């Protein structure tokens, strides 16, 4: 078997907000997970996080993980936010929650107990992996089974 844990994920999600769906594909044991489902309204950003959220959860202790996606808001959070969200409490600097703290606190937790290599890949040069991912949550957005409980309107 492989001696990382590997990830690929996507979220896609035509409206704003509109049905969506993730996906993601876990190397994990020796064996290939795969996680899809839509959501009947939703935004892409949550759909990222998502799907990275339950490739994680998946993970029963802790592992040493590359987790590869094109998912710009993920991206964004990882790289430049989250650091100072949690430092300020989760919270903007004019004092409410950050958008989507539900799924990033889900997030962080989640990944708490691992050594993540992040490989952001662009979305004109994933690997097959992150593909298939791509068709597969288009699919899932595209027959909606789920309701996106923690989604709230602002832009």
């Amino acid at each position: 078997m492989l001696k990382q844990v590997e990830i690929f994920t996507d979220g896609s999600c035509l409206g704003n907000p509109g049905p969506g769906g993730y996906a993601a594909i876990l190397r994990y044991r020796g064996r290939e997970k795969t996680f899809s489902a839509g959501y009947t309204r939703t935004t892409n950003n949550r759909m990222e996080l998502m799907a990275a959220i339950v490739a994680l959860e998946a993970l029963k202790e802790p592992c040493e993980v590359i987790l590869s996606t094109d998912s710009q808001y993920l991206r964004q959070g990882i790289t430049q936010w989250i650091h100072n969200w949690k430092k300020r409490g989760w919270k903007t600097a004019d004092g409410k929650p950050v958008k989507n703290v539900d799924l990033w606190q889900r997030l962080d937790a989640a990944l708490g107990q691992h050594q993540i290599k992040w490989e952001w890949v662009k979305g004109h040069a994933g690997h097959p992996e992150n593909e298939r991912c791509h068709e597969l949550a288009r699919a899932a957005a595209m027959n909606p089974t789920l309701e996106d409980t923690g989604y709230q309107v602002e832009v």
